[PDB]
């Protein structure tokens, strides 16, 4: 129905935004854009699924995520692969383990405090439903 489409348009309405105030956030520039295979050519060998920011906002784009659900498991994935990828204990890893730290837990105290539960449990039964 439209009514679904207008729900699935307010959800990317929500996301490009909670995507956008991450992306401005001078923490999270090395989370902005894909990893470079000429600074880091081992990076896709060990990374099998890479996601940054600017894949995100396309992602939302070409209508991918239909849950805010669907949208954390991506977020949960810029994390994990910077935990896996820099586990050392010099300073260079620790920086991109917190600040990644910080995406996951800035990324879900947004939506804590701005997704009403009730619409996202619309997107969830709409999306059940297809
Ligand atoms: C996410 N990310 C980005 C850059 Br640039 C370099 C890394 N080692 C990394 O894990
Ligand atoms: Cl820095």
């Amino acid at each position: 129905s439209m009514q679904e489409e207008d729900t699935f348009r307010e959800l990317r309405i929500f996301l490009r935004n909670v995507t956008h105030r991450l992306a401005i956030d001078k923490r999270f520039r090395v989370f902005t854009k894909p990893v470079d295979p000429d600074e880091v050519p081992d990076y896709v060998t060990v990374i099998k699924q890479p996601m940054d920011l600017s894949s995100v906002i396309s992602k939302i784009d070409l209508h991918k995520y239909l849950t805010v659900k669907d949208y954390l498991r991506d977020i949960d994935l810029i994390c994990s692969n910077a935990l896996e990828y820099n586990p050392d204990r010099d300073p260079g890893d620790r920086l991109i383990r917190h600040r990644a730290c910080a995406l996951r837990d800035t990324a879900y105290a947004i939506i804590k405090e701005e997704l009403d539960e009730d619409f996202e449990q619309l997107c969830e039964e709409i999306q059940e439903s297809r």
